[PDB]
Formats: C-alpha cells, structure tokens, sequence
C-alpha cells in the first residue's frame, strides 16, 4: 500500500505552488522539491507508512533522478505517477511513453491548470480527497 506521484515541471515555481496545492487537498501527503534529491527515497519508505502519496517535484531535465526515483518506488510495488508539465507536446510524449512503458501511468500537462487537474486526479487515486472534482 503506497502510491508516488512525480511531477516533472518545466519550472522550479510551478512545482512549488503544485506543492501548496498538493497540502490543501490532503496535509498527510508527503511533497518533496527538486531541491531534496537525497531525501526523496526515504521519503517513500515513509509515505507506505503514512498509507499516504508523495508528490516528488522533479524540473525539466532533471529526468535522470525521476526515472530512478520511480524505478524505486515501482519496486516495492507502488502506484507510480509521472505528470509532465510543459507547453512543448514533443517534451510531453518523450517522457510520456519513456516512462509509460517502464510501468507508470504517466499524464501530459500544457501548463498549471492541467497540472493541477491531473495532479488531484493522482491523489484521489491514491485515496487523498478535498476539493471534490465538480463541473464548476
């Protein structure tokens, strides 16, 4: 039991409001930035413990880590979510089928709004639930 949620932002900042996002829909869920690299991986120890995602913040071309970090939560058998966020559908599809066929259900985002969508879709999968997904 344990889900992990890596959000590939093409900006720092929008991985850091989506962390914000993330607390408002459910405080017990885990958020790590790109800036914790290290402590990411204890971090997922800790999140099946919870019974909790962690949403890991990784930016744009810091895949390497990503790709790793999911290797490792997929391994103790864990629902692995990569959301891509970037404007570009050619850096969305790359890592969309690079790390799809490596076990992971991976969502394409154009910018904040699809994000975010995509970001409490993961999180009301993993069992996290606030803000009712309604047709506002």
């Amino acid at each position: 039991m344990g889900v992990v949620i890596l959000v590939l932002t093409g900006d720092e900042r929008i991985a850091e409001e989506l962390r914000k996002e993330v607390q408002k829909h459910d405080p017990n869920v885990k958020t790590v930035p790109t800036k914790d690299k290290e402590k990411v991986k204890e971090e997922i120890e800790k999140a099946r413990k919870q019974g909790r995602p962690i949403v890991v913040f990784v930016r744009g071309g810091d895949d390497e880590r990503a790709k790793d970090i999911a290797e490792y939560a997929q391994k103790e058998g864990l629902r692995v979510i990569v959301i891509i966020v970037s404007q570009d559908e050619e850096a969305l599809r790359k890592g969309y089928e690079d790390k799809k066929k490596k076990g992971y259900d991976v969502y394409t985002s154009r910018n904040e709004d699809e994000a975010k969508k995509k970001l409490k879709e993961a999180l009301e999968k993993s069992g996290s639930l606030e803000h009712h997904h309604h047709h506002h």
